[PDB]
RNA sequence: AGCCAGGAUGUUGGCUUAGAAGCAGCCAUCAUUUAAAGAAAGCGUAAUAGCUCACUGGUCGAGUCGGCCUGCGCGGAAGA
RNA sequence: CGAUGUCGGCUCAUCACAUCCUGGGGCUGAAGUAGGUCCCAAGGGUAUGGCUGUUCGCCAUUUAAAGUGGUACGCGAGCUG
RNA sequence: AUGUAAA
RNA sequence: GACACGGUCCAGACUCCUACGGGAGGCAGCAGUGGGGAAUAUUGCACAAUGGGCGCAAGCCUGAUGCAGCCAUGCCGCGUG
RNA sequence: CCCGCAGAAGAAGCACCGGCUAACUCCGUGCCAGCAGCCGCGGUAAUACGGAGGGUGCAAGCGUUAAUCGGAAUUACUGGG
RNA sequence: CGGCCGCAAGGUUAAAACUCAAAUGAAUUGACGGGGGCCCGCACAAGCGGUGGAGCAUGUGGUUUAAUUCGAUGCAACGCGAAGAACCUUACCUGGUCUUGACAUCCACGGAAGUUUUCAGAGAUGAGAAUGUGCCUUCGGGAACCGUGAGACAGGUGCUGC
RNA sequence: CCGGCCGGGAACUCAAAGGAGACUGCCAGUGAUAAACUGGAGGAAGGUGGGGAUGACGUCAAGUCAUCAUGGCCCUUACGACCAGGGCUACACACGUGCUACAAUGGCGCAUACAAAGAGAAGCGACCUCGCGAGAGCAAGCGGACCUCAUAAAGUGCGUCGUAGUCCGGAUUGGAGUCUGCAACUCGACUCCAUGAAGUCGGAAUCGCUAGUAAUCGUGGAUCAGAAUGCCACGGUGAAUAC
RNA sequence: CGCUUACCACUUUGUGAUUCAUGACUGGGGUGAAGUCGUAACAAGGUAACCGUAGGGGAACCUGCGGUUGGAUCACCUCCU
RNA sequence: CGCGGGGUGGAGCAGCCUGGUAGCUCGUCGGGCUCAUAACCCGAAGGUCGUCGGUUCAAAUCCGGCCCCCGCAACCA
């Protein structure tokens, strides 16, 4: 858990306060900013770790020394100090466990696909659509529906949707994955558990920096003569341009019309047009290389989370959690979830 | 104008505690000792340290330093 | 418009330097080699094949280099078409 | 017409 | 008694020497090495015994053999009370 | 091969445990981790996965893999339709 | 694929790689037939009075909120559990409190139990003042009641009708 | 003082037990002279007279561990325990079940006749008085075939209303109130005044019924300090159709 | 000894057969816990099915011709031997 | 900016030419039919015709003016 993270940082901050004296490394800067991390953590942890390794032997010691009431009275003035040391703890990692980074604070976009079992999937796809608009009007988040394709029996096969504001990829990195769903369905006679499972994409901002410059002092023109017919003047003259990007190496032949500005009028709108289409291909492509790395084949895998309903139970495979509530998690309040893998994420 | 000197103690200053410390960027751009010193114009350091100028002394000892109005010039001014 | 034959190719070249190489120097973020940039200097040299009629371009391999242009973007009372 | 998978 | 393992010549492939005129070589022998492969041994002792060759015989050679070393590769037996 | 010295002293592992086929429970996950020669288990009360205990089988060997035959009268001449 | 035949469509002969532990044949018992025969029920036919159009009462779904407690949710849930939510019931929420506890038992110590009344507080409670002080005497003790301390435990209308 | 009120009786109504009777008992026809069917006579009741209870092996892995018990999991300074308030009654929408209606076989006002089944003591609460009223003050009888709830209503006579959203219907709202409870504001019931909407017979579609049923009308009880149109139970009038 | 003829190896040229990998592209085959559309076959499967052949259609398939029951119904017609 | 097509339920179209009426398909919501879905049926909402001005008894229409999407914009013997 967390205290077995911790010990590896206090090591690993012990190990670079031995380093930063040895006085052998030429680079400082990387190693000042992991001693600054290090000043950030284990003051805290061996503060922290200290404090409950003290008010444990304190209460260990104290509970069981042949029934005395002044070690009884040492015991509860020692329990006092572990319950302000605890909530001094509890303060340390709310610090530790704080997004810094700007990345953080974009906006996002959220896509809920149906799995396996469509019937099922539109159900638990429409759920988790409502699911986290629960989540979502709780801290005021806006949710826009950009595309919604249904289903058969209600609920929606593929949801594309934007939520703005104020740190919404941030506070939803650890949902891109598969969801089981074990129910009884609506769509069920028999009435036998069955699995089902929904696949959950979450997207950055990535804001559309488009349209860079031609750079006319970097495209190469080429103002030579043309092949081909129609007169004297063809040969007399060039007609005929060939524009070249030195940083892409797109080449442009225009062998058009009789007037070259007519051609420098095509030959500077399809460098435009293909400089369009190679970085918006290069974009597209950097979108499905990531959606098909946090979209799995959508089976019934394990795939970080584990929703139980006839059991009454919500399992995790990341943070193993075993929350038995499943009445206020319908109900947005996802904070007990999405909290400590978080806290321990950003312990590496 | 040259020549023998000075050109300080806290300023590791609070700053985003990784450091910007007279000199990346923030603002404050203090005040003493005072023949004089801007908490700094430049060089050099991860930052220091260090090196000059600002300015003030002394030898020296007669005119010198910087802007403005114009006339004629200089360069930019390279072809078959 | 009571006539100036134009493109490309072969041969033949001439001239300017806004110099591709060779030559002499300055700065460098020039340890040496190999470099980047600037000045003077035209004395000499400044490719071979595939494609395309093509000038040009790409490729393959050399070279110290595969210079830019003018001469009716040279040259048909020198030659094809 | 249809009723996807777990005795 | 071979149209010839440790004989000859010629033609071809591969290593080595050369003073470049020309030559040496053929582990599908025992050992041992490179390569292949999941996979397989020691560059050991001696003719003490047999057998083969030569010699009248004594004696000589024998990586066949008689063994020794390694591998639980297979079988058998014993112990670890 | 025989005698003497000393001290239980130096010498026990491998597979399996639902049926075929010899042997039972507990804990940890939870159609995941995984096992498996076939039927087949694991979906929060697993005699099947992993670990512990116990047992079973074989023994300096034990399991897996590869090949042949039998079972296979499922190449039928013995011995099929 | 190959060989042969044919004007062609094509025909004849005839594999291999790969996948699975099934495929198929007859037959029994249930299920079903918009298959047949027979029989029954306000099932159809005939009629009566209704619902769905309006207002009110109740319950559910959905929405909102601190909860709008939980279960039932096709016939076989929806004036259902509830034969009756102002507090109580209440299992829900907000706020303030108690933890061997509100309730069951064991040990040690102390005290008749009880009654009246006052102060602060939303009240639980906290802090008091009087009165009463027996049923058997091993009389260091009893048979009940009450308060304190520790462990066994208690408690759960928390989950699982799969 | 005609009130079964008092004598007086065990006939009769009512009432409780024990029995009788109704069991294809008999006849005629038909049917295999068998089971059985139809019709007829007696009878109050014809062929299980009528109704209720009594629910075959099994199906729905149908519901309840929230009535209870219980395996195992979990909390055990808490998800356990107590207190005050709020909520379970909130509301842009939809559905289910019932009541009141849309009127003239009907409304209003007066007079008047006929019930069964029940409940009652930290209860029913006569009679008298006051209040338009819900109820209040005083206070018998009864743990009961006597006492109380308790005047039954539709039904009948008479007068009015003339087919209009009107004298139908009664939602909602304001004021003044009454009962209970410690407290009626969220969030009880009832009465008076005043207002008095939608609704003029209902789209697609759909429900129950074959007899004292359908429909209509009233009463009582369980729950309960107070709080039903719901549930249970009883009674009045009472059809039509079944080829 | 040299010469010359006959046999003749390595090698070279020309043209075929067979086989192994590779080859842009294309067709069909087997696998998928979830796909889109249709319901073609199993009851008379709601147009009875199957086989051969020709044509057509996004697709199971449809239509015509020939064969077979590996098909139900035959208390609905009326009258009957 | 110059030219044209235009701006009719949430979306397509009639209807403008040639004025006496806001209409029809698709879609949305709700209820039925079925154990449930598809199909089918019923009911409701949805535009004042892109906006404004003028003629007319009457402008979705006839005409004109101002804004918004779309396509074109200097070529060839």
């Amino acid at each position: 858990s967390i205290v077995a993270k911790l010990e590896a940082l206090h090591e690993r901050h012990e190990e670079v306060q031995a380093l930063l004296g040895d006085a052998q490394t030429i680079a400082d800067q990387e190693r000042f900013r992991a001693l600054s991390r290090e000043y950030a953590q284990l003051s805290d942890v061996s503060r922290c770790f200290t404090d409950w390794q003290q008010v444990q032997e304190d209460i260990e010691t104290a509970q069981m020394m042949l029934d005395d009431p002044e070690m009884r009275e040492m015991a509860q003035d020692e329990l006092r100090e572990a319950k302000e040391k605890s909530e001094q703890l509890e303060q340390q990692l709310q610090v530790l466990l704080l997004p810094k980074d700007p990345d953080d604070e974009r906006n996002a976009f959220l896509e809920v696909r149906a799995g396996t079992g469509g019937d099922e999937a539109a159900l638990f796809a429409g759920d988790l659509f409502r699911m986290y608009s629960r989540y979502a009007e709780a801290r005021r988040w806006r949710v826009e529906i950009m595309s919604a394709s249904e289903g058969e029996h209600g609920g929606y096969k593929e949801i594309i949707a934007k939520i703005c504001g104020d740190g919404v990829y941030g506070r939803l990195k650890f949902e891109s994955g598969g969801h089981r769903v074990q129910r009884v369905p609506a769509t069920e006679s028999q009435g036998r558990i069955h699995t089902s499972a929904c696949t959950v994409a979450v997207m950055p901002e990535l804001p559309d920096a488009e349209l860079p410059d031609i750079n006319p002092a970097d495209l190469r023109i080429d103002t030579f003569r043309s092949s081909g017919a129609g007169g004297q003047h063809v040969n007399t003259t060039d007609s005929a341009i060939r524009i070249t990007h030195l940083p892409t190496g797109i080449v442009v032949e225009c062998q058009d019309e009789r007037s070259q500005h007519k051609n420098k009028a095509k030959a500077l709108s399809v460098l435009g047009a293909r400089i369009h289409a190679a970085e918006m291909a290069k974009r597209q492509q950097a979108e499905a290389s990531t959606r098909r790395n946090l979209l799995g084949s959508g089976d019934r895998s394990d795939r970080n989370r584990t929703y139980n309903f006839p059991q009454g139970r919500v399992t995790d495979h990341r943070i193993n959690l075993t929350l038995y509530r499943l009445d206020e998690v319908m109900e947005g309040k996802l904070d007990m979830l999405i909290e400590p893998i978080i806290q321990e994420h950003q312990a590496d």
